[PDB]
């Protein structure tokens, strides 16, 4: 017995928007005008390229069902759907990309609290999800955007499952699938959790500490299940304090239920964020910085009733 869904899926007319140009292959930086609303709003533009792939039509539209039903400053804002011969989702616009592209861009300007407010943002964002009895399935530093040095989305709910009335694991079969981020209860039985989910969170900081290297780098995915079945984890990132470090290793536990919560790392990295370099070593830290539109809102100022 669950409660309704109400969110509002919005409908748009191709009109409503332009695209400016082209960011991945499709997705377009665009413009959305609101219908006689006197506002810009900075959008990316998910257009099926296929699109008489029926199956490719499923799966967007449960992008779009999810995207439309999660509303947290940590987690990726759908605007609407255009039902064009080609089916477009509307988001609000990333600016800076994926943090994975950002921190391997930047490995040299990111200091600790930047690091540190990354791991609680991503945390709330996560927190949201299982307060919405939703589970992500593919967390990973490629799925969080940057609107800003200051400000992260979860997104890619692509994977997302929601639990049912008494579902509290999930169950699939098959796909192409990221061992290297999923936990052991996951690649052996396809079992699935908000814990699942933080075995990821886990990885996902430590590609962030580590500046965007590859997990298990050179090791096949066959091998994966083994190596952690013999207890291997992934190794303590240099510029990690041991602290930083047993909050990550406490994810990658196989008991799932002795993995941190993520409303438990939020503390604990809200804690280490009010005084980052004593949690995180980082050479020259103390000198780090980062960063008609007369109408242009950020979709984050952007309000529907
Ligand atoms: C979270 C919505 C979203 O997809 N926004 C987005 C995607 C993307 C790709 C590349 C550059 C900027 N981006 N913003």
């Amino acid at each position: 017995g669950e409660a309704p869904n109400q969110a509002l899926l919005r409908i748009l007319k191709e009109t409503e928007f332009k695209k400016i140009k082209v960011l991945g292959s499709t997705v377009y930086k665009g413009l959305w005008i609101p219908e006689g609303e006197k506002v810009k709003i900075p959008v990316a533009i998910k257009e099926l390229r296929e699109a008489t792939s029926p199956k490719a039509n499923k799966e967007i539209l449960d992008e779009a069902y999810v995207m439309a039903s999660v509303d947290n400053p940590h987690v990726c804002r759908l605007l609407g759907i255009c039902l064009t011969s080609t089916v477009q989702l509307i988001m609000q616009l990333m600016p800076f990309g994926s943090l994975l592209d950002y921190v391997r861009e930047h490995k040299d300007n990111i200091g600790s609290q930047y690091l540190l407010n990354w791991c609680v943002q991503i945390a709330k964002g996560m927190n949201y999800l299982e307060d919405r009895r939703l589970v992500h399935r593919d967390l990973a530093a490629r799925n969080v955007l940057v609107k800003t040095p200051q400000h992260v989305k979860i997104t890619d709910f692509g994977r997302a499952k929601l639990l049912g009335a008494a579902a509290a694991e999930y169950h699939a079969e098959g796909g192409k699938v990221p061992i290297k981020w999923m936990a052991l209860e996951s690649i052996l039985h396809r079992i699935y959790t908000h814990q699942s989910d933080v075995w990821s969170y886990g990885v996902t900081v430590w590609e962030l500490m580590t500046f965007g290297s590859k997990p298990y780098d050179g090791i096949p995915a066959s091998e994966i299940s083994s190596i952690l079945e013999k207890g291997e984890r992934l190794p303590q990132p240099p510029i990690c304090t041991i602290d930083v470090y047993m909050i990550m290793v406490k994810c990658w536990m196989i008991d799932a239920d002795s993995r941190p919560k993520f409303r438990e790392l939020i503390i604990e990295f809200s804690k280490m964020a009010r005084d980052p370099q004593r949690y995180l070593v980082i050479q020259g830290d103390e000198r780090m910085h980062l960063p008609d539109m007369d109408d242009v809102v950020d979709a984050d100022e952007y309000l529907i009733p």
